[PDB]
């Protein structure tokens, strides 16, 4: 059909190959089958509540793969049911909406792509077919429908998730004789369950009953119906409601009090559970009721009615029930199976994990791994992309599952498996490092936008766990920082927080105190600053009772990074005073013995820095001031070979290279003074302003070159020696050209002035205690890594080179996990549980008012 | 807390031999049939919390179970319940 | 015992020096004594 399939049928059709028509020449079979009953009511109060209930129903029908049996006409609900079906195929979350019509009640007919005319819906009582139903089969209709549902309820499937039985549910709302008749043929012919609602005429007369008091409530909800149909038909209606309350287990109500989601999936699953439970051929079966309550998300029904200690499972049979709890993303059920006993390390064999990374790893996330591994590479990503490829080509098993959940952005499933890991403040940072690598991938903003926040949730979990760890024992938490992880990724929690730029983990007072312990070395804090400095100039004051080291005292003093840095600054000044004494009073013609001292004092400055050409990765060359140090030392060695040339034009030029080298050796000392003073909140203002003036001095040099072309082009390989140098030395005819020449200077200034003022203020635009404390931790960490031994005795170390904490961290996790849930009492402060806790207390008053009218009548 | 004949027997030997006190909880089978009582209405609440237990043990043993709960309510002062309404700390202490 | 102490006993043991075993050759006495009852329930 074209406004879709069509089949003409009379009522006495065939023997069940109508279903085999639907599955052999046609679409797939069913794990679920909802039917809808509203009749040909042209009026339908389409409330936004009714819009949610019948949009969740189509969403559930594609979440399970169901058919929907409706009258296939273009009126009200069954028109709206079709529109949510085409809304679902457009949104692409398929769903099959099979329409059941009379063939005698339709408007037009075309017999053979057939064309149908949706002309207009006037006063003619014939019905208009609906345009959005995927299949159409054509109160004539209410036997071929009811025999089909009485077939497929008995159709035994070999898959058999719901005792075989192809789960049927009858979704009912609204009034009319036809919807009250169809609930009867639902319950009484065979027994599929029925779901009713809290709005409608016939829907509320059965919702009120969960006698002639039937008819009392019946004229409450539909009084203008009784005035037309007969009293020999009013007697049948009270009779009809009597055969639906004979089976009160096959009825679930959607009460108006449920003002939220879950409510359509709660009602269908509860109705499917009773029709599984009250069958009683299944009450001994705890396992079929588990997979039924796990395919749906009924956590509370599984906790109350399957794990009771009246049923006796023994938790070793719970293996395949756990695997489907993982791959369907049921985070409440993987938590329920561990709470009721499951050794998750025993369950996670290596072929289960390769069953998880092959079949259950999504190809979109695996596509974003290649855009992460090849474009934004790290030491962790090369480990994890290797670890994914080992499983896909077919030992810490709890972290292979944890990486699997974190990669797929499974937000609540990964937090269940994180509480089972052993190194769990390290798995939280290892997830935060991994997710921040996936958040760099700009192939999808929605995937990267949720891996970015899942990284911030796991950074906050590592903060709150380590704050719990540091508050209990400092010396144990600092062993937990530097734990070498047995190849988690081959990193500490401290390394893995600084690659990820995890500023909240690094700015916390436990980590910042660990670095101050590292920088002071074996010298304690609280001594004083000047108390350590005066022990530098005075050796026997160390052995005196003067510092607090918490001989072996002298080696602990002179290997602390505070002392080594203070020595390397004091020796650098004494190097500069010797470099100034040689350059002025000495330096006659030959390399004097005091200058030979300077030749080895820069060689130990050179070997210290090609040592920093290890731990290198060409990170060192993007530091913008550390490249000055090589080019100060390379300019020194170039000034040595000009000294050993015996020409007075070259010897003097060898001195000039040394005198210009004295400034960059002092500019390094000025740079050391300006960073060590502004270590503190100004280190963000510094080094961002410092790259901002390098851009302004670059643009000033570009303008100074262009000023040279305008200078030399106005006047008369010589050009490079005159277009570059003389504009700086000049800062050391009028045709009418001053009409633009001051407008040159009014445009030269206001592009160099603005670039200067951007440099002063550009640090402000674009948390600033955490932004600082990461960088203060960053800079101090490299010097504590920079060979904490005195500088002239660095060569004597350079050429001489040529799990009970995890048990302790596990008990700190349990104290941390309690402190989350006991703080979620302001969430339980609300009237959620508090509302009908006392309506239970007046139902007890109702339960004792049962006793009163029992004997007064 | 929890159910079974052995935990219901041990509350008896707790209270009736000499008299040390007993603390019960608000989750379990035998724990809640004594938490509900703070006759055959004993057995009415008993199949509320443990119905699949009565189907195995004898009626000459079901009579002892209603008898056993009768010797713990003779001393109602040696019974403290941890009701589920106490959703916080302090509750064990 | 190594996976802790162990003592084998039948049910008719002695006259109260089992407690004096626990306090003279063994650990300290008690300002409190909780007992727990759940039985051998493998499910919890
Ligand atoms: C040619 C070479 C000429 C050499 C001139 C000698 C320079 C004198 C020494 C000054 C070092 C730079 C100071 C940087 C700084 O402020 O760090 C200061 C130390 O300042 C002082 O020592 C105060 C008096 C110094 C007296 C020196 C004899 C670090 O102090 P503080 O840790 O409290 O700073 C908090 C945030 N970082
Ligand atoms: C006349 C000359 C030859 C003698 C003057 C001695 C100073 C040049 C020396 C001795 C004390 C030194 C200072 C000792 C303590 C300060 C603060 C200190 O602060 C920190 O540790 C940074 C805080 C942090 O890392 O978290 C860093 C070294 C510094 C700048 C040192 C810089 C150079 C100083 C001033
Ligand atoms: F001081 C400083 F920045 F506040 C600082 C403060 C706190 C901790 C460490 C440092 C620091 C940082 C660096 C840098 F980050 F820049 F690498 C340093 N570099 C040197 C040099 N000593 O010899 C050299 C100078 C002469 C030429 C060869 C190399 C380099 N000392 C440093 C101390
Ligand atoms: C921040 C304390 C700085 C104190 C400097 C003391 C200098 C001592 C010089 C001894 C010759
Ligand atoms: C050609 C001179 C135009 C006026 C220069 C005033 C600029 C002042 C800059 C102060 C930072
Ligand atoms: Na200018
Ligand atoms: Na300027």
């Amino acid at each position: 059909i074209q406004f879709g399939k069509y089949i003409r049928l009379s009522c006495d059709t065939d023997s069940e190959t109508l279903y085999d028509l639907m599955t052999q020449h046609w679409h797939l079979k069913t794990p679920n089958l909802v039917i809808s009953v509203t009749g040909g009511a042209k009026n339908f109060a389409l409330k936004p509540r009714m819009r949610k209930i019948f949009s969740r129903l189509i969403y559930i029908a594609q979440s399970k793969g169901a058919w929907i049996f409706t009258g296939g006409t273009h009126y009200g609900l069954m028109k709206y049911i079709g529109e949510v079906v085409r809304d679902n195929t457009i949104s692409r979350s398929n769903v099959v909406a099979i329409g059941i019509a009379a063939w005698g009640m339709i408007s037009n007919r075309e017999t053979l792509l057939a064309r149908y005319i949706m002309d207009d819906l006037k006063r003619d009582p014939l019905y208009c077919l609906d345009n959005n139903h995927t299949h159409l089969l054509l109160t004539t209709e209410a036997k071929v429908r009811t025999q089909l549902e009485k077939y497929i309820s008995e159709r035994v499937i070999p898959e058999s998730n719901y005792g075989g039985k192809i789960p049927i549910v009858c979704f009912a709302q609204g009034g009319g004789k036809e919807t009250l008749k169809s609930i009867n043929v639902a319950i009484k012919s065979k027994i599929p369950c029925v779901v009713v609602e809290g709005s409608g005429r016939i829907a509320d007369v059965i919702a009120s009953l969960v006698s002639s008091c039937v008819k009392e409530s019946l004229l409450r909800f539909l009084p203008r119906t009784i005035s037309r149909l007969s009293e020999e038909e009013t007697e049948s209606w009270i009779k009809w409601i009597k055969e639906v309350l004979e089976s009160p287990h096959l009825l679930t109500v959607i009460k108006i009090e449920e003002a939220g989601d879950e409510i359509v999936s709660n009602a269908i699953s509860f109705a499917l559970y009773k029709a599984f439970s009250t069958n009683e051929h299944d009450r001994d079966n705890w396992n079929g009721q588990l997979k039924l309550l796990l395919e749906w998300n009924q956590l509370d029904l599984a906790s109350d009615e399957i794990f009771t200690n009246d049923r006796n499972w023994e938790s070793a049979d719970l293996q395949d029930v756990m695997f489907t709890a993982l791959v369907k993303d049921r985070p409440k059920f993987v938590r329920l199976f561990l709470e009721n006993g499951l050794n998750l390390r025993k369950f996670l064999t290596t072929e289960v994990l390769r069953e998880l990374y092959t079949n259950n790893f999504s190809s979109l996330v695996f596509k974003n791994l290649q855009i992460a591994k090849n474009s934004y590479n790290d030491a962790l990503l090369t480990f994890v992309w290797k670890m994914v490829e080992d499983f896909r080509r077919g030992r810490h098993p709890l972290q292979a599952l944890f990486i699997w959940s974190v990669l797929q952005n499974k937000k609540e499933l990964s937090k269940v498996i994180w509480e089972q890991t052993r190194g769990c403040t390290l798995a939280a940072l290892g997830a935060s490092k991994l997710l921040k690598s996936m958040a760099k991938v700009k192939n999808d903003i929605n995937a990267a936008g949720e891996s970015e926040e899942l990284a911030n949730e796991y950074e906050t979990r590592a903060v709150e766990l380590f704050t719990e760890c540091y508050s209990n024992d400092e010396d144990l938490a600092e062993q937990l920082l530097t734990y070498s992880c047995e190849a988690w990724g081959g990193s500490n929690c401290l390394e893995l927080a600084v690659e990820a730029r995890d500023q909240q983990f690094i700015a916390q007072p436990g980590v910042q105190n660990f670095l101050s312990k590292q920088w002071y070395g074996e010298i304690s804090r609280d001594t004083k600053n000047w108390k350590i400095i005066m022990c530098l100039f005075f050796f026997p004051l160390i052995g005196c009772g003067f510092i607090s080291f918490r001989f072996l005292y002298y080696v602990s003093f002179f290997t602390s990074p505070f002392v080594v840095f203070s020595w390397n600054v004091i020796f650098y000044i004494a190097f500069l005073l010797l470099f100034a004494y040689v350059l002025l009073m000495d330096f006659q013609k030959e390399p004097t013995a005091l200058e030979i001292i300077l030749y080895v004092l820069v060689f130990v400055l050179l070997c210290d820095e090609v040592r920093q050409w290890y731990m290198n990765g060409s990170k060192y060359f993007s530091d913008l001031w550390n490249v000055m140090d090589t080019l100060a030392i390379f300019y020194f060695i170039a000034g040595i070979v000009f000294r050993l040339h015996s020409d007075e034009s070259s010897w003097y030029s060898g001195r000039v290279i040394f005198c210009l080298d004295y400034i960059v050796f002092t500019l390094r000392l000025i740079h050391i003074f300006t960073v060590s003073r502004n270590l503190g909140p100004k280190i963000i203002m510094l080094q961002r302003m410092m790259i901002d003036v390098f851009f302004f001095l670059f643009l000033f040099a570009v303008w100074m070159v262009a000023f040279g072309v305008a200078r030399q082009g106005i006047l008369r390989e010589w050009i490079f020696r005159s277009v570059i140098y003389e504009p700086y030395l000049a800062m050391f005819f009028p045709e009418w050209i001053t009409i633009p020449l001051v407008c040159i200077y009014m445009l030269s200034t206001n592009i160099l002035l603005v670039n200067l003022l951007v440099a002063m203020f550009g640090y402000t635009v674009g948390n600033n205690d955490q932004v600082w404390k990461f960088q203060r931790f960053f800079l101090v960490q490299e010097y504590c890594s920079r060979l904490t031994i005195p500088f002239p005795f660095v060569i004597f170390a350079y050429i001489f080179m040529v799990n009970e904490i995890l048990a302790w961290e596990a008990v700190m996790k349990e104290n941390y996990l309690v402190k989350i849930n006991t703080k979620a009492n302001d969430s339980s402060e609300e009237m959620v549980h508090r509302f009908r806790q006392l309506d239970a207390k007046l139902s007890d008053l109702k339960g004792l008012l049962k006793e009163i009218s029992s004997k007064i009548k």
